[PDB]
């Protein structure tokens, strides 16, 4: 269904937003 | 459907989010 | 649909948060 | 509708965080 | 409505997180 | 209603996450 | 009703992002 | 029920956020 | 059923969201 495939792409969402700390995480690293 | 595609809409803001984190990342970086 | 547009509006929303942290990215370059 | 409203003003709730990101920003660059 | 009325609270809570950024904005300053 | 009940303690949690960002611009600021 | 305490239990988790908060400012402090 | 499940699942990630908030603290002390 | 997927499928972003922020703990220390 499309408003179930509408909350799997908000959670694909967050899986970048989880991408995006650990990008912040290796700046800080070095 | 107009309800599923706001909430595709949603999933797109959550992946520019990610991308303004991944911006920070290289301003760390830099 | 106004319930639509809510929806709509609200990843208007995280697209602006998204451009706050573009510019924080920017600060931290600078 | 009141629902569509409740959702609209989640999303001014969302620009206001955009703004403080913004300022934060701002304090970043001076 | 109640629900409306929840949706309306949720979206106080959002705006008293964006003047809390705003706070933070204001300590980075000085 | 329960449901308006738990919108109204999410708003609740919302407003704790934003006395925390009020004591992290403390904490900065001293 | 179990959907209200799916709901109720997100609240708690978002008190619980709270405390994190402020044990950051208290690092920070 | 299947969607309360559901909404307890966000619940406990959340809480795991609030995990990770504690271990940045931690690193912010040493 | 499909939406409680999606409602798990969120949760699951959630989660990675923590280990980030763990990730970023390291980082700083």
């Amino acid at each position: 269904g499309e408003i179930a495939q509408g909350l799997k792409e908000i959670a694909k969402g967050l899986k970048e937003i989880a991408w995006g700390l650990k990008e912040i995480a290796q700046g800080l690293k070095g």
